[PDB]
């Protein structure tokens, strides 16, 4: 088929991203022919939408080319409840200059809300033309199917859109929640497509008592998250395998575990880019997109190495973190 969609991770826009390095990775983006970008209202405290709308892309005014999704999330006391909805979006919407964004997301699930209340809110706000799809985050299949089952019943907009965890060494999702979104008509966005860079090489296991090198998973207050999450020694182990995978399937002409890693989800994974299906890039510079970027366009690898992908979640699956929350 067509390969997946490539989407623009910005949760580092504000953070180790200023103003013009991230008008550089947008323009870089759009530069490559692709169009969505993908923030929330919790990033940096806005300044991840804040500097977003200072762009000049004239967002949410169709006659626009470039797309916009955000999220809203229950964190921190606000819950997803109909007036933290609504406050969330409005938020964004004038930190991001926009009169509606194309894509409003559940970031993650308020177990302490029930979900039709937050459903009735996401209509409403879609009949005020604040946004044009809903998606869902981090819900498990289970909830998915009774959120679209709900709105189906009750006249809501259904959520279009997935964004989940997923790569070469994470693939909860296949078994379940894929086969729920392909039931009823989502398409899926994966994120952390390099486990936070974990798939990138450049660790140890070790450095996690030692170096510490401040980035995804050192210094800020996601780095114990992102720990749990990807950093366990069979995960080490099974990068490990693909890189020797590489060097013996390509010698010097290897490609790097980054790209590698890229072109799984491109190539070898259940991502259907005929299904409107993608991938969200993240970098925490500019150079670092322009290499994942280069990566996307890469083709197929080789049958080995693709093998040795599957050895390397064979290796982590009986520990692979929760999609879901
Ligand atoms: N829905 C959700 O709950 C959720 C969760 C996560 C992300 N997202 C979205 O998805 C986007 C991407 O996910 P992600 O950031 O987790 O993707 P990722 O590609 O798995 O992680 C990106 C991180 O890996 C490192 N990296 C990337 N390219 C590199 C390279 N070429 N060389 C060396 N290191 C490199 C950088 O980390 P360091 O430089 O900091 O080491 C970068 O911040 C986000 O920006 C956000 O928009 C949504």
């Amino acid at each position: 088929p067509l390969r997946p969609a490539t989407v623009l991770g910005t949760m580092e826009m504000g953070r180790r991203m200023d103003a013009s390095a991230s008008a550089a990775s947008v323009r870089a983006f759009l530069e490559r022919g692709h169009s969505e970008l993908d923030t929330a209202f919790m990033y940096c405290d806005g300044q991840s939408e804040n500097i977003l709308g200072g762009l000049g892309l004239g967002l949410g005014s169709g006659d626009c080319t470039v797309k916009i999704a955000t999220k809203a999330n229950p964190w921190e006391g606000k819950s997803l409840k109909p007036d933290s909805i609504r406050s969330q979006l409005e938020t964004s919407l004038k930190r991001l200059q926009c009169p509606r964004v194309d894509l409003f997301y559940l970031h993650a699930p308020d177990h302490s809300t029930p979900v039709e209340e937050t459903l009735c809110a996401c209509h409403q706000l879609h009949q005020e033309g604040k946004f044009v799809e809903l998606g869902l985050s981090n819900y498990a299949s289970w909830e998915v199917a009774e959120i679209c089952t709900l709105c189906k019943s009750n006249g809501w907009i259904l959520p279009t859109v997935y964004q989940g965890m997923y790569n070469a060494t994470t693939r909860q999702v296949e078994a379940e929640l894929l086969p729920c979104l392909r039931h009823f008509g989502l398409r899926f966005y994966a994120y952390n497509p390099l486990a936070g860079g974990l798939l990138t090489g450049k660790y140890k296991y070790e450095d996690k008592d030692g170096k510490q090198p401040v980035g995804r998973f050192f210094g800020n207050n996601w780095a114990e998250t992102y720990r749990n999450r990807f950093w366990k020694e069979h995960h080490f182990e099974a990068i490990a395998l693909v890189e020797k995978a590489l060097q013996t399937t390509y010698g010097t002409n290897a490609p790097r575990m980054t790209s590698a890693a890229l072109r799984w989800m491109y190539h070898h994974s259940q991502l259907q880019g005929t299904r409107g299906d993608a991938v969200i890039l993240g970098m925490s510079s500019l150079e670092q997109l322009e290499q994942n970027l280069a990566a996307t366009e890469e083709g197929p690898l080789e049958p080995a190495v693709v093998e040795a992908f599957d050895q390397a979640w064979n290796m982590v699956a009986h520990e692979c973190p929760n999609y879901f929350r």
